[PDB]
């Protein structure tokens, strides 16, 4: 149908907007602390602590599979990265501090993407 196509065009454009958002968020992690999944070889007990692991490479796989239907779903995954880190790591660590900074700095980017998604529909 012509409707399924128009829908596929919007999803593709949302995917394009979310790709730019992802790149902006990831620039706010220059140390690449959140770039890849926490290693289960190096933190064998991680899943006893954190039930829904997340990271930027895993979000990127989902993104490129057009697996995000809206900004809310994307934000949920970004919040997991931050929230997982702030539970697993203590306050006085480079990792916890890096999540606080990513959270504060990403908020500006997410604030405008919400307006752009509402705006362009």
């Amino acid at each position: 149908s012509m409707e399924q196509v128009a829908m596929e065009l919007r999803l593709t454009e949302l995917t394009r907007l979310l790709r730019s958002v992802l790149d902006q968020l990831q620039d706010k992690d220059p140390a690449r602390i959140f770039a890849q999944p926490v290693s289960l070889k190096e933190v064998p007990d991680y899943l006893d602590h954190i039930k829904h692991p997340m990271d930027f490479a895993t979000m990127r796989k989902r993104l490129e599979a057009q697996g995000y239907k809206n900004l809310h779903e994307f934000e949920e995954d970004f919040d997991l990265i931050i929230d997982n880190c702030m539970k697993y790591n203590a306050r006085d660590t480079v990792f916890y501090r890096a999540a606080v900074r990513l959270r504060d700095q990403g908020g500006v980017v997410l604030r405008q993407a919400r307006r752009e998604v509402d705006s362009i529909g």
